[PDB]
């Protein structure tokens, strides 16, 4: 009777309207255009693709229960959720390798980081996001063997996931851990270096934010990602372990992070003023 479809809605509601605001900041405003914002405007670029086509399909599936398309389309949807998974969280990566190498070695940053090379940067992680998703899912490699997942192949009106050990265990390295690893690395370095310059300021001046602004950054990231490739590593493994409603729920709590990407990085002056105006 009632519908409580409206989480599903207001989720793509939000996920498009803060992308296209900041894309349209971005565009529009020449005093916003600088190297660090061109990996703001791949992860904004990523967010968006997936409010409008994975997020609303997902929701019929499970309102609906049934896949009214075709097999194909499910193939297509698969794949386009993979890359956009997998593009947003390396592009968190290199927003914070970029951070890195900018407090760490200043004289040297400008030189490192030019206008030129941040375009070869993106196009690399894209083209590594594609070759994970499409390639793999496209070819029909990821395919289990067990005659439920053949039955579910066959039918034209179901849309279930199953993978195999290897895809799964590879998919979970690619898109996680070592982007996991590198921000733990990097943040743990920043974190060293701005303590540093606190002790050298109170040495000096002879008459807490690091700590909240890193652990906001780190765990959304964490919380929102860290649950579901554990499940996604687990259930392969032990097939009875974990129920699919659990997989769905967690990938769905996966999903919410895109929203909130504007709230962590884009807010600040520049950013706050442009806003204002639009509006
Ligand atoms: C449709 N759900 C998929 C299933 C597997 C998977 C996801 C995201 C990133 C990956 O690297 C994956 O292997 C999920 O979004």
């Amino acid at each position: 009777v009632v519908g409580m479809g409206i989480v599903m809605s207001l989720i793509v509601l939000a996920i498009v309207f803060g992308n296209v605001l900041v894309i349209t900041a971005i565009a529009k405003f020449e005093r916003l255009q600088t190297v660090t914002n061109y990996f703001i405007t791949s992860l904004a670029c990523a967010d968006l693709v997936m409010g409008l086509a994975v997020v609303p399909f997902g929701a019929a599936h499970i309102l609906t229960k049934t896949w009214t398309f075709g097999n194909f389309w499910c193939e297509f949807w698969t794949s386009i959720d993979v890359l956009c998974v997998t593009a947003s969280i390396e592009t968190l990566c290199v927003i914070a390798v970029d951070r890195y190498f900018a407090i760490t070695s200043p004289f040297k940053y400008q030189s490192l980081l030019t206008k030129n090379k941040a375009r070869v940067i993106i196009l690399m992680v894209w083209i590594v996001s594609g070759l994970t998703s499409f390639l793999p899912i496209q070819m029909h490699w990821y395919r289990a063997t067990h005659q439920e997942a053949i039955n579910c192949y066959a039918e034209e009106t179901c849309c279930d996931f199953f993978t195999n050990q290897a895809y799964a265990i590879a998919s979970s390295i690619v898109s996680f851990y070592v982007p996991l690893v590198i921000m733990v690395f990097v943040y743990s370095r920043v974190f060293q270096e701005a303590k540093r310059q606190l002790q050298k300021i109170d040495k000096s001046e002879g008459r807490h934010k690091a700590l909240k602004t890193l652990g906001i950054i780190m765990g959304t990231f964490t919380l929102c990602w860290l649950p579901f490739f554990i499940v996604n590593i687990v259930h392969v493994i032990q097939d009875n372990l974990i129920r699919k409603e659990v997989y769905i729920l967690l990938n769905w709590i996966g999903y919410v992070n895109s929203g909130f990407n504007p709230l962590i990085y884009c807010r600040s002056p520049d950013f706050r003023i442009a806003f204002q105006e639009l509006l």
